[PDB]
């Protein structure tokens, strides 16, 4: 499993569960292609994405559905959705875990890139 | 200004100086127009890029591009950009602050929104 | 000023209005002793805490009265407060703004420092 | 395992290993007390602090030695160490997850509560 993404709601401290993400890589002619998806788990967690033979060197988006999420809970958020850009190397380690901690007028995200 | 971008490093506890900024507004097919462009200045803020009249209710795209700023420091990032997509201007004009925090693996976006 | 706090809200997209904040300096006897406080206006900033002649060398520890904030909102928060907790002045003076970006079971704390 | 500690570095994208991590409670007094404490594992993660049993409710302080860290990598930081301190709850969810990412002018801090 390279790619993992992992999500958090910094206003209830808890998983951010049943959260859409769309994973897309850019194609020879500069649009985003769809790649992969799936919803987070009760963890806020999603796995099986992708698969060391498909994901190739390349440049990679990351959307998170952040919006949905905040409107679920009767929230009103800042942002449509979080976004996640990066080229995948195969020089340096093999699994990417994307993490996003959400609050309704700001997100962080990082990259944990290990072996 | 309507709005206004502020881009802070990190790494040196620093503005993030010379940083560009795209912004884009989403058209009626659904693509992405050219809306504003600059460079964050000394103190790593970026004024100036829309009037009151021409930032009208829609949703729009705020592209950072960090890659380019952190390989000048001889870093190799993680992200291409830092994006923030955001509906404005819903309820009525609102002043927008759009900020940034900035490490190589890592970013922060956050809003401040003020009503006139 | 040569310390300056600012303290914003990230469920709100606000400044972080009327936020006690208190600043603690060690002493020798590794107590830490009063040293300055206030509460952030209604741009979430506090200014004047200090001046270039009090705010000498040592470790200073600023405490940001976060739960008192979200509790009057009705929220009830993970955190007593925040603290940022740093050495001043070891290389000479300078400018430091500590900011503080507040959320019910998280926050953010970062300086920007910068020789005058 | 009550209370978990997980550090991450968003200079490298990877774990922090290696990182002291002291627990204190506050004693009838006003003062801290040392509780626990250990150092964060080639994860980034600290388990085994406490129990349940020895985990009662009162006001708890978990400093992160956060300075040490970066002067290892030959990288000058802001902060002493990052504190976090809070409140423990019967009546919330039973575990605690602190996690901290850290930059060497900048960290977030997040509690992830959870049965
Ligand atoms: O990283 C944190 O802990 C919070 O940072 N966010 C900031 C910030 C930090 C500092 Br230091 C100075 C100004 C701002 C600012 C100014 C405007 C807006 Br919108 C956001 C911020």
């Amino acid at each position: 499993c390279p790619l993992m993404v992992k999500v958090l709601d910094a206003v209830r401290g808890s998983p951010a569960i049943n959260v859409a993400v769309h994973v897309f890589r850019k194609a020879a002619d500069d649009t985003w292609e769809p790649f992969a998806s799936g919803k987070t788990s009760e963890s806020g967690e999603l796995h099986g994405l992708t698969t060391e033979e498909e994901f190739v060197e390349g440049i990679y988006k990351v959307e998170i559905d952040t919006k949905s999420y905040w409107k679920a809970l009767g929230i009103s958020p800042f942002h449509e959705h979080a976004e996640v850009v990066f080229t995948a190397n195969d020089s340096g380690p093999r699994r990417y875990t994307i993490a996003a901690l959400l609050s309704p007028y700001s997100y962080s995200t990082t990259a944990v890139v290990t072996n």
